[PDB]
């Protein structure tokens, strides 16, 4: 679990560091390692598209392993800039590297929900 | 995670101990605390009749948070001999006991999939 980004209790990553002030410029968002293997192996994955406006809380997408089916729920307030396209063409990525080449959309961001560090994630995760 | 019992990759327990001879009796099937963590709040659950006769690795009910719908994989095949009616009526009970009142089931078992210990159930998960 990284300690360069933040997260939320829902399984995701938002590449703003914990404290920081919401960059200038588009940030990318993505699932974590524990998503990862919660889900198994991935086979399907929807984005919202470049362009959308997504609002913090609310169901902008979807994961899906050959037994789960989840909703990907916006870290950020925002319009979304770039979606990563590899990504879906081939979700068996996102478990390989979900910090890096696995990250699903970037998102300018008006707002951010509730962010946890590194350390709290880890905390509720039993980690 | 009990040392007790047995587990699966797909975060699914049963109580048969490690090394223990297949029982002659009925065993409880559940899910763990990390499938409990990944889900979310329980809001609905879905599982097979009593009678029927399940398949170890085939897919055999479901359990389902406001954001998730994960199918459950049944780590042994057998017959249903028992559901547990009271996790169904109120699945919060399920996140709230995930190995003790939160059993979903009880099966009488002819065959089991790959199963794994505490430890190496632990170990796959960074716990």
């Amino acid at each position: 679990i990284p300690g360069d980004r933040s997260y939320t209790a829902d399984h995701e990553w938002i590449d703003i560091a914990p404290g920081a002030a919401t960059p200038d410029g588009p940030v990318r968002v993505g699932i974590t390692s524990v998503a990862v293997e919660a889900l198994g192996d991935l086979v399907f994955v929807q984005l919202p598209e470049v362009g959308e406006t997504v609002s913090a809380g609310e169901s902008c997408g979807e994961v899906e392993s050959t037994k789960t089916v989840s909703d990907l729920i916006a870290p950020a307030s925002g319009q979304i800039v770039e979606v990563n396209t590899a990504a879906v063409d081939d979700p068996a990525t996102i478990a390989t590297d979900p910090y890096g080449a696995g990250w699903l959309y970037s998102v300018q961001p008006t707002a951010v929900g509730e962010l946890l560090t590194a350390s709290e994630y880890a905390g509720q995760n039993g980690l």
